């Protein structure tokens, strides 16, 4: 237990329509076979999301809602089945997703995940404009990457050194696609001079990083149960060739150095004008929503137990 380790200087909030946004997640799964089988009422996804998105309106929740649940889904697909230890296979899949991301229809013989992609595809372009629907599938095109790079470490044993684990964790939790739903969920749209400022990357990366290196803590045992290496811990532990309590230890570190990098560069936003910096506070704000929705989900979530 690690919780009084996993400290933030500043507190999260929940939508009030956290389980009705659940059962909707569940009828949505249900409804595109993403459900394997028995147990489906403890997967809580959209628990997380009323978290992440606490002041979204229902529909908007609901889509944020529904692509979490897309993601873990995935997820458990690359980190727990043959397709994440097969490159080819999950070459010839990512290449049907992003022929749906670009907006190109699921063939009839595509799998739930690509009909699903292409609901959600369907549902952002009703309530976003195209720029974001590029920066999005930009952002998603990325995981997928980060995701290949982890089948290729699984295909050969490998165990990449801490600084490149980092670098590639940015991408594989899809972190930076979830932030582009904040602009939605806070009815906001970020000149790209603000969208693009070295600070606002910086705070993007912090928040990404104080996620991650959270989630990693927290997921250390199933991953390992899974012979899964693609976690801070393990990367620090095979690096420093130390206990799994040193690991931990320094994952701990690192994860609360980043916040402190976080909450200091928060202070550093030039100030572009009035209503400019009222909705990039509104943003910062999403990324601290998102960062306590990470830990106060995780903490209480079957997936972890
Ligand atoms: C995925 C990024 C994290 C590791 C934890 C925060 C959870 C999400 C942004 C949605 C679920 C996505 C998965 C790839 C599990
Ligand atoms: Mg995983
Ligand atoms: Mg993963
Ligand atoms: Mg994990």
């Amino acid at each position: 237990d690690y919780r009084a380790r996993l400290v933030y200087p500043f507190s999260g909030a929940i939508s009030p329509h956290a389980d009705i946004v659940d059962q909707a997640t569940l009828a949505w799964a249900a409804m595109f076979g993403l459900l394997t089988d028995h147990k489906s009422r403890r997967l809580q996804y959209g628990l997380l999301a009323a978290r992440a998105y606490p002041r979204a309106d229902r529909e908007m929740l609901q889509i944020a809602a529904d692509w979490i649940a897309w993601l873990f889904f995935m997820d458990d697909q690359c980190d727990e089945t043959g397709i994440g230890r097969d490159l080819q296979r999950m070459i010839a899949l990512h290449e049907r997703f992003l022929a749906i991301l670009d907006g190109a229809t699921p063939e009839a013989h595509d799998c739930a995940l690509t009909y699903a992609l292409a609901d959600l595809r369907r549902r952002l372009a009703l309530r976003a404009p195209d720029n974001w629907l590029r920066r999005f599938s930009e952002h998603v095109r990325l995981y997928f990457t980060a995701n290949r790079w982890e089948t290729v470490n699984r295909q050969r044993g490998a165990t990449p050194n801490v600084a490149t684990y980092c670098a590639a964790r940015l991408f594989s939790g899809a972190v930076y696609a979830c932030f582009d739903l904040i602009e939605l969920a806070e009815q906001i749209e970020l000149p790209f001079y603000a969208r693009h400022h070295s600070i606002v990357q910086q705070l993007e990366q912090a928040a990404n990083n104080i996620i991650c290196w959270c989630n990693d803590v927290l997921s250390y045992p199933k991953e390992m149960q899974h012979g899964d290496r693609h976690n801070l811990v393990l990367v620090i532990q095979g690096e420093h060739q130390c206990s799994l309590p040193e690991a931990i230890d320094r994952a701990l570190d690192l994860h609360a150095r980043e916040v402190a990098t976080f909450v200091r560069k928060r202070t550093c936003v030039p100030y572009f004008d009035a209503a400019v910096n009222t909705a990039l506070e509104k943003y910062v704000t999403g990324l601290q929503f998102w960062i306590c929705a990470n830990r106060d989900w995780s903490l209480t979530a079957t997936r972890y137990a």
